[PDB]
Parts: C-alpha cells; sequence; structure tokens
C-alpha cells in the first residue's frame, strides 16, 4: 500500500495513463 502498489501503479499508470 506504502510503495508497493505503486511499483505496480507504474505499469497500471502508464497503462491507464502513459
Amino acid at each position: 500500500k506504502n510503495l508497493r502498489r505503486i511499483i505496480r501503479k507504474i505499469i497500471h499508470i502508464i497503462k491507464k495513463y502513459g
């Protein structure tokens, strides 16, 4: 939740956003 979800948030934000 801290920075974990973030690590996966990248492939997400990038995909979702990026």
